[PDB]
């Protein structure tokens, strides 16, 4: 039961466990789906 964030949540270098398919970004300051 890994925790998941949302579509555009705020995160550091991947501290908060985002949802499957979502990636966090320290330069951006948030976590979202890795489309690009």
């Amino acid at each position: 039961d890994g925790e998941c964030g949302g579509f555009w949540w705020k995160c550091g270098r991947g501290k908060p466990p985002c949802c499957k398919g979502y990636a966090c970004s320290k330069t951006w300051g948030w976590c979202a789906v890795e489309a690009p």
